[PDB]
């Protein structure tokens, strides 16, 4: 064939054809207004819809004449554990930072106590309440990176979620039967370049982020929006400049996405043994982000999605 | 020997407070450990926030800043081989900063204090501060071996990072937050007229450097160096070599060299102590908090503390209300944690950290790109650099 797509993820199916950015929605087409950051015993509802001016969120032979997937071009869409990223010659460079924690996630048959996605930036550790339906809620707890889910009974999970999320004046967390308990990792990684000859990387094969900020899929999509158009210009108008600049343009937008994702991750989680000045700057960062127009503006523009080149 | 407010330290914070109190009729005595001639000739550059300039102007000591203070509109951030001129006057909607050296602020304030007969004791190091919950506080000092005591309603601890007032808090009350960064600054003056007029920051992966105007014919230059560094390990040739490497970009004039003088090394540290008051003791300025000099914030923060403290003391003596004294620390700390955030953000973005994680290192360029390249980034920089509001 012309284009050999490795991996059948959301990036692999978007080229052949959680929380989503407005750009990801319109790309699929072609509903969130605020996040409640809780800290210091108080709710801080950051209306990013208003601050953003109306944007919203929603819930072998790569140098030869032909490439061979054991086609003209190979689209690496095989995620963080695929083989496409290692399919390059000294060409690749890796930027890696793992965070000293994971997330314990549950799906509960209980109505959300509030309609906004809620971030509990507690000194016990991070917690998050997100919705799915008026009767189904999605919840996360910061936990040890290698945590055994068997150590967390249903009662332990609800107790800790209450401690990390409840504040006076807001409805308390509603409890219900628990489904889909699991532990997921927290890691920042990016690899350069994102192309080499006939091999083009996208999505998790190129770069992973911590889920704080909901960017891993939305960046995979923008990766595909760019790779798809370049292949269109190549096959339709005989124009190869877009393919040659694929890595350059994806990396520009992604390094700003890594920035935002990491900024949230390092702000809302507790780091064991951290320098006490750096630890107190987490609250200063939360106060500035929620409490000033400039802080709210930067959050709103980044959360709803950066432009795509 | 008896007064209303005893002020420990005749640096900018103490002199400003003595001056404000004098014009409100409130009696104060300033006690300073060094010699007047020493304090008067401590030369230090200075970038003043607009609020600081307004404060000096409204206290009758802004005449010379109004006459020769050099209005500053932009910083040139150099990285990735290019200049990025961030116009914070535009980004902030018209607020700005002024280049006006700290030693001339101190000259201005000392002249105002002397013209108002404010009593200042020099060569009189304070040894203890006691009676913080007595009817009147006691400042125990010595000139030579002569023991002295000043009795006062309130003690303003304006004696800097190395003073005695911070340690006079009951240690079960005070909490410190401290980070020493793993680098210092090698600083020089060069007898060469500045090639570019803007404050210029070299922020590339080769290491931090800074260039600014000391005077029309003298350039101030800083280089990131090792924290314990001997200035004698930096010959003139090594200095110019590193400065060219860290600052020069195509499309901007190359560095103008000239005689090097005033070579020295300074440390980089973020520190804040809580609370800023206990009983009759109120801390202000470097006695309470210091920042790394990226961002031009230490003197301006000391002046913000003094603005709040003087107004609280006026409310107490003039209007008989003590609630503003009661909230001094709460209000000053809220601002100062945001100043610490800003100074720290600049410091961790523009310096190379030895052995740093390569992902975290590359986010430095992402942060520079976002701060210079987006309206939202420029706005935040500009509002912080020109000065946050004061409560
Ligand atoms: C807990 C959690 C929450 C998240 N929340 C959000 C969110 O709210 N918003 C958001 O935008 N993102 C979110 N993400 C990130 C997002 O889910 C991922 O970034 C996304 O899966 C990336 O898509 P991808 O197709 O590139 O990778 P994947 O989805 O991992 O696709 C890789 C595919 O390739 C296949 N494959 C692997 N190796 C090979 C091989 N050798 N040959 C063939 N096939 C192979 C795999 O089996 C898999 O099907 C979250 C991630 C986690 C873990
Ligand atoms: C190189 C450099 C550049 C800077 N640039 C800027 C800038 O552009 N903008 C900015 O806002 N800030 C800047 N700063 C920070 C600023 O200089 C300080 O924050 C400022 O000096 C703080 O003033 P202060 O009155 O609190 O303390 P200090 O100036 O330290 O004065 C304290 C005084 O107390 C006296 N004292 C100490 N112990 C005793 C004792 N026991 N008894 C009596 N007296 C005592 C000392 O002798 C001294 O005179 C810079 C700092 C440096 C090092
Ligand atoms: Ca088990
Ligand atoms: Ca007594």
């Amino acid at each position: 064939t012309q284009v050999g797509i490795v991996g059948a993820g959301p990036a692999g199916l978007m080229l052949a054809h959680g929380v989503l950015e407005q750009g990801t929605v319109e790309m699929l087409r072609e509903e969130m207004h605020a996040i409640d950051f809780r800290f210091g015993g108080r709710s801080h509802r950051l209306d990013f819809h208003e601050a953003s001016g109306g944007r919203r969120a929603w819930v072998e032979g790569l140098e030869d004449d032909r490439a061979r997937i054991v086609c003209d071009f190979v689209a690496g869409c095989d995620g963080f554990r695929g083989v496409s990223r290692g399919s390059m010659p000294g060409i690749a460079r890796g930027y890696d930072r793992i965070y000293p924690f994971g997330w314990l996630g549950i799906l509960a048959d209980a109505p959300p106590a509030s309609p906004d996605v809620t971030w509990g930036c507690s000194d016990r550790g991070f917690a998050m309440m997100s919705m799915r339906s008026p009767t189904v809620t999605r919840l996360y707890l910061q936990c040890e990176p290698d945590e055994d889910p068997d150590a967390w009974s249903d009662d332990r999970i609800w107790s800790e979620l209450h401690r990390r999320l409840d504040v006076e004046g807001m409805p308390s967390l509603r409890e219900g039967p628990i489904r889909d308990k699991g532990v997921t990792a927290m890691r920042s990684f990016l690899s350069e370049p994102m192309q080499h000859g006939r091999l083009f990387l996208a999505g998790d094969a190129a770069h992973i982020v911590p889920p704080t900020g909901a960017k891993g899929l939305n960046s995979a999509m923008a990766d595909i929006k760019v790779l798809a158009a370049a292949l269109v210009d190549h096959y339709r108008h005989g124009r190869s400049d877009r393919l040659a600049t694929y890595s350059e343009r994806c990396l520009r937008r992604m390094w700003l996405v890594q920035r935002f994702s990491a900024a949230l991750c390092t702000m809302v989680h507790q780091f064991p043994g951290q320098n006490e000045f750096v630890r107190r700057l987490q609250r200063a960062d939360l106060d500035y982000m929620t409490g000033t127009h400039a802080g709210r503006l930067q959050f709103a523009e980044n959360f709803t999605g950066l432009p795509i080149e």
